[PDB]
Parts: structure tokens; sequence; C-alpha cells
């Protein structure tokens, strides 16, 4: 249960440890992910100090029959497998029509290698989510000990229309205008062979490890408590599931989940998500990510 320091990455060390992909979004929302050439140019990546800024545009009025709303996807340089990643987040992306995630994945492989939705959302809804997607033979036990609340358990992509096996944080200022009004917190997730777990200590929570708050080079996840997320082996070889996988935060528009009607209108967005993205830029001026820091253990 002990680890040791084998990232820190803060402001501008992002800029040569992430890579900005920039790609067709493989959920199909109403975005255009910028290069990190690009993204830097037009300041919606923003590295310096103590701070990375992570956001979309909003100022363009989108032509309909153009790209979507520009926006970026980082990926980190280095893969991981047993570890843990901290992420010290002062602000998400708010907004309707907005996705945005923490998370890690193997692109190259997907589902094989596995995903682990570490932040996740749609159209400002709280709580967070926290899921992953797996192959086949993945499942997640009824009762297990963790602070959240299961919904779906089984992890395997081709069921249930690819919702994963999640589990939604107990508290709503883990995620949204909630998280953001009250400064954010922080995020942890350790991987092991035998579990996939998350934690979730907004930012003015009394009972926020010190190993996770201070970010010392040497941590003890048994200090910790119970984990917001459990993702036992009970059900499910982990190990097998999951392979070297990269850290990514991205936000996107609509898409899959979040442009669902029902989903988007059920959250009080008005019209379609695509026409409201189009048409309202002045609306994701606080459709930013501020992170403090990401680090990662071995
Ligand atoms: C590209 O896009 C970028 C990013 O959006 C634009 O950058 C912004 O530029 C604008 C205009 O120039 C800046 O607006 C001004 O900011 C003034 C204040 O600046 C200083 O304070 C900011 C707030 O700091 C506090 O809060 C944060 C947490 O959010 C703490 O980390 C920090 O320590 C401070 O904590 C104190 O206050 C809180 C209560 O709020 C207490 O609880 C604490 O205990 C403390 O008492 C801060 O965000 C700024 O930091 C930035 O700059 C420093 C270098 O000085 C750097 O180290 C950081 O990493 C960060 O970059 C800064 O210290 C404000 O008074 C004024 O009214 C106005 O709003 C804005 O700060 C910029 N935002 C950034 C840099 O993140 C940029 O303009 C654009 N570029 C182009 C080319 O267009
Ligand atoms: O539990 C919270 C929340 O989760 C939502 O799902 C989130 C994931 O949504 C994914 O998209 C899916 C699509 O994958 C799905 O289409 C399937 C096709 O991909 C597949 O080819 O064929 C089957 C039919 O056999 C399709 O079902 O469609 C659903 C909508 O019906 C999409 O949501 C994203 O790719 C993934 O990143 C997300 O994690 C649920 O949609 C939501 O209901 C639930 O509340
Ligand atoms: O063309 C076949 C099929 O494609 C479908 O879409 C999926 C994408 O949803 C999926 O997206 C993955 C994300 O959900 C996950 O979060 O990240 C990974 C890594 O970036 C994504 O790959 O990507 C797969 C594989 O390319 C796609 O098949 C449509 O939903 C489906 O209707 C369509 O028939």
């Amino acid at each position: 249960a002990t680890y040791h320091l084998e990232d820190n990455w803060v402001g501008s060390a992002f800029l040569s440890t992430f890579t900005h992909e920039a790609i067709a979004d493989p959920t199909h929302g109403r975005v255009n992910y910028v290069d990190q050439a690009t993204a830097l140019a037009k300041n919606l990546t923003y590295a310096s100090g103590d701070t990375l800024i992570l956001r979309a545009d909003h100022t363009t009025t989108l032509s309909p029959s153009g790209p979507g709303r520009n926006s970026v996807r980082i990926r980190s340089i280095k893969t991981y497998t047993t570890h843990v990643a901290v992420f010290d987040v002062r602000h998400m992306p708010q907004g309707c029509g907005t996705w945005p995630a923490a998370w890690e994945t193997d692109e190259g492989d997907w589902p094989n290698g596995g995903e682990v939705d570490i932040i996740e959302g749609v159209n400002d809804q709280s709580p967070n989510a926290m899921t992953l997607h797996t192959g086949a033979n993945c499942a997640m036990p009824a009762s297990r000990t963790m602070t959240g609340h299961a919904t779906n358990n089984n992890c395997d992509v081709n069921t249930d229309g690819n919702t994963g096996c999640g589990v939604q944080a107990p508290t709503a200022n883990s995620y949204g205008p909630s998280f953001n009004a009250n400064g954010g917190g922080w995020y942890a997730m350790e991987r092991t062979n035998s579990f996939i777990k998350v934690w979730f200590f907004p930012r003015n929570a009394g009972n926020v490890p010190n190993d996770i708050a201070s970010g010392p080079a040497t941590i003890n996840t048994d200090n910790w408590g119970t984990p917001t997320a459990f993702f036992p082996n009970t059900n499910c070889d982990i190990g097998s599931h999951f392979d070297a996988n990269n850290i990514i935060i991205n936000l996107t528009f609509c898409g899959d989940w979040a442009g669902q009607a029902s989903i988007f209108n059920g959250a009080g967005c008005p019209g379609s998500c695509v026409d409201y993205v189009n048409n309202n830029p002045s609306a994701f001026a606080n459709a930013y990510w501020d992170i403090a820091s990401v680090r990662v253990y071995q």
C-alpha cells in the first residue's frame, strides 16, 4: 500500500509530458479537438506557474456545417499499470452540453486494455460517476465497501449500451457547478492487480488525507479511509482486463452521452445540444478545467 512519486506535473510541465490529441471525437461530440500548437495559440490551453487551464472556445459562433466547438483532449506520454494517480482540481468544465472527463485507458486496444473514468459527467448533472469499461467477463459484486452507490455492475462494453460498471459519488460537490462553487477538490485513483479504488475529497474537507492534499513523495493508501468507489476482483480479473494505460483529461460536448435529447433536456437545457453549443459561445466561459497538479506514484 506504500508508493513513491513517479511524476509530478504542474503548470508548464504538462506541455512536455502530455500531448494534445487532435482526433475526431470517438464519442461523436460537437467538438473540434485541436493540437497542442493550436490550443496554445488560441489560449484553449494555458500552462504557467502553478496552474493548468484546459478550456473550450467561448467566443466563436459555429458554422453549422463546419467542425464543432474548439476544445482539448490531453494524454500523458507515459503509461501506467499498478499506480496511484492524484488530481488536485480547482475547477472542472460546466455548462449545458458539457461532457468533461479525467480518466485512463489504452486507446490502441480499447476496450481490451480497460478504461477507468475517474471524473466524469454531463450537462452539469451531479454527482460524479466513476466507471470501468472493459472486455467480456468483468462484473462487480452488488455489495462492497465504498462510500458511493453502485448503479450498473457489468463492466463489459458490449452489454447495457456500454454504461460500464459505475459508482455515483455520495455528495453533490463531487461534480459540476456544486464542485466549482466549493473550489474543487482532490480525486485519487489506486490501481493494483486486485482492485481499482477512487477517492474524492472536497476542497474544504476536514478529513482529506495529507498524502492526497500535500503531495509528498511517499504515500500509503492504507491511511486513506474507505474509497468513494471500489472495484474489487470478486467477479473480474482486474489485472487481465487492464493493461498499460495513459491518463487523459478532456472536454467534449453533446455526443454519445451528453447529446441524448432525454438527458440534455432532462437536465433543463434548451433545444438541441448541437444548436445550443453552436450558438451560445458565451455560455462556455466557465467550461474550463483549472488543475493545480497531477501526481503519479508507483
Ligand atoms: C489566457 O488565458 C489565461 C487563463 O484564463 C488568462 O490568464 C488570466 O489573466 C487574467 C488577466 O490578466 C488574470 O485576471 C486577474 O487576476 C488577478 C489575480 O491574479 C492572481 O490571483 C489569482 C487568484 O489566486 C488565488 O486563488 C488561487 C486558487 O484559485 C490560489 O492558487 C492562489 O494562491 C490565490 O489564493 C489566494 O486567494 C484565495 C481566495 O481567492 C485564498 O483562499 C487563498 O488562501 C489565497 O489568499 C490567481 O489565479 C493568479 O494566478 C496566476 O498567475 C500566477 C502568477 O502571478 C501563477 O503562478 C498562477 O499559476 C496563475 O497563472 C494570480 O496569482 C485579479 O486580481 C484580477 O482582478 C484579474 O481577474 C488571471 O489571473 C489569469 N488567470 C490565470 C493566470 O490562471 C490570460 O489572460 C489569457 N492570455 C491571453 C494571451 O489572452
Ligand atoms: O450510467 C450513467 C450513464 O451512462 C451512459 O452511458 C455512458 C457511456 O455512453 C457511451 O455511449 C453509448 C453508446 O455506446 C450506445 O450505443 C451502443 C453502441 O456503441 C453499440 O455499437 O451498439 C449498441 C446496441 O447493440 C448500442 O447500445 O448508446 C448509448 C445511448 O443509448 C450511449 O450512451 C460512450 O461511448 C461512453 O464513453 C460512456 O461511458 C448512459 O447512456 C446513461 O443512460 C447512463 O445514465
Ligand atoms: O462503428 C461501430 C460503432 O461505433 C460506436 O462507437 C464506439 C465509441 O463509443 C468508442 O468510444 C470509446 C469511448 O466510449 C471511451 O470512453 O474511450 C475510447 C478510447 O478513446 C473510445 O474508443 O470507440 C469505439 C471503438 O472505436 C466505437 O465503436 C457507436 O457507438 C456504434 O453505434 C457504431 O455502430
